[PDB]
């Protein structure tokens, strides 16, 4: 099990002002340091932030989290269940801030909540230091939906971070799963690109500087899509997307309810597939199956879908390899290219 460690600075807090923290299980002798963001949409004013407090509470306070969690998928210690990075000290970060881990602003006498989800990974990073985190070799900073996206927009702070408090031995890593997402228009026409920008105002949000350099004030919200704030990242990232996420359905408004699917969103669906593969072109490390579904790394059975043959976690050990012009049976860009949902016949169940 991973431990609960509530932060030692309690002013990184939760949106509720209680104190955010992060849990632990260290594997001494392992120089491998992977920190998970946790997922779970987000909320963008004070009305809906609400609404989420009264029924996702957890998702906005530390006040009941357990003492412990089970590690699962690439958070698990058994090799079994995680091939890839079965020793390794693992951390769970929870996702308290509900600012797609974008904040940095403090509860006050202006502010309902709090929203530090930036202020948050920071922390984590400055206290696990002082608990073997000095020694590492390789950080991999993980996440999945909303933390897959919050990957993307923390990694290069973390490894700016790590370089300005004096450990640059220290590789800081990227592994975005299920944060990719495509500001399309709608199969029906609150969006994407609307909820984001009102995110960013209400919560103070931030984003990596070279990208908010090209897109400027106003249009912060453009590095919250992956496509866009992808090639200005200096560190390297492996991106891990279902061509046809679920999220992204969601907020395309598309729901396959069994019922036969017409024309019109036959060719919506086919091309919401060619346009993500599209944005994964150059991608060098990347795992995007045909499927239909939502997130992958932290499921127990994550180790099951495979792309030409290879899985999830022989393509993070081969691009660990390549980390070190391509490895002899070990791929790292996978990307599936048959066009519909399940056309890969190792797609999740559901
Ligand atoms: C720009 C953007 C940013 C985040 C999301 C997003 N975050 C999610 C979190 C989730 C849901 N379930 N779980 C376990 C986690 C999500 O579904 O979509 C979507 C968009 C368009
Ligand atoms: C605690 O966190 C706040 C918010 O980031 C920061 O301003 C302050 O310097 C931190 N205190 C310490 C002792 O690190």
């Amino acid at each position: 099990d991973l431990r609960l460690h509530l932060l030692l600075n309690t002013s990184v807090t939760c949106n509720d002002g209680s104190p955010a923290g992060y849990y632990l299980k260290e594997s001494r002798g392992s120089r491998r340091w992977l920190l998970f963001l946790e997922g779970g949409w987000y909320c963008f004013n004070r009305e809906n932030c609400d609404s989420r407090y009264d029924t996702m509470r957890r998702l906005m306070s530390s006040r009941d989290w357990p003492r412990t969690r089970t590690g699962t998928g690439i958070l698990s210690s058994q090799p079994e269940e995680n091939p890839y990075w079965w020793n390794a000290n693992m951390v769970f970060i929870p996702y308290c801030s509900s600012d797609v881990w974008s904040g940095a602003s403090s509860k006050s006498e202006k502010n309902e909540y709090a929203f530090m989800g930036a202020l948050i990974i920071q922390e984590v990073v400055r206290e696990l230091l002082g608990r073997g985190l000095s020694g590492a070799k390789v950080l991999l900073l993980a996440g999945s939906s909303a933390g897959g996206t919050g990957v993307l927009l923390n990694v290069d702070r973390v490894a700016e971070q790590l370089e300005k408090l004096g450990y640059p031995a220290i590789q800081v890593r990227g592994l975005a799963d299920s944060g990719w997402f495509l500001d399309n228009k709608q199969y029906r026409h609150c969006a994407p690109t609307e909820a984001i920008r009102r995110g960013i105002r209400y919560w103070n949000g931030v984003v990596p500087e070279r990208c908010r350099r090209q897109f400027q004030e106003g249009e912060e919200w453009n590095c919250f899509f992956g496509y866009k704030v992808y090639p200005t990242l200096r560190s390297p990232v492996f991106v891990v997307q279902w061509l046809f996420d679920e999220a992204q359905l969601t907020v395309d408004n598309v729901h396959l309810t069994g019922q036969p699917v017409q024309e019109g969103l036959r060719l919506y669906i086919q091309n919401l597939g060619r346009e993500l593969r599209h944005t994964l072109k150059d991608v060098p490390a990347s795992f995007a199956p045909a499927c239909l579904s939502h997130e992958i790394i932290i499921r127990s059975h994550w180790t099951d879908v495979q792309v030409k043959g290879t899985s999830l976690p022989r393509a993070l050990h081969c691009w660990d390899r390549s980390l070190h012009t391509p490895l002899k049976g070990c791929p790292v860009h996978l990307v599936d290219s048959c066009p519909w949902p399940h056309c890969n016949p190792s797609c999740p169940t559901g």
